[PDB]
């Protein structure tokens, strides 16, 4: 019964580690893209000066 | 919804800057033309010395 509970409930931690690394990389990319998207709106100031 | 509101309400600032420059130039030309028109009037004084 304990073995059945384990196979039904436990998680193979290797793919969770892979997902953790992948989400860290995705978050880094998202922060970089968000910074670029925030910064790019300042280009309009050139015309008015 | 907010993006739709922005699409319906926002204005592209490049076109507004172009219009602002055009209207400033048109105002300058109109003022010059008005000055020329005002200066046109007093030329008649030469006939009556």
């Amino acid at each position: 019964i304990e073995s059945g509970v384990g196979r039904l409930v436990d998680a193979d931690m290797n793919e969770e580690s892979t997902r953790l690394k992948a989400l860290q990389t995705q978050q880094q990319l998202a922060i970089q893209a968000l910074s670029i998207a925030n910064s790019d709106s300042q280009n309009v100031l050139s015309l008015f000066r």
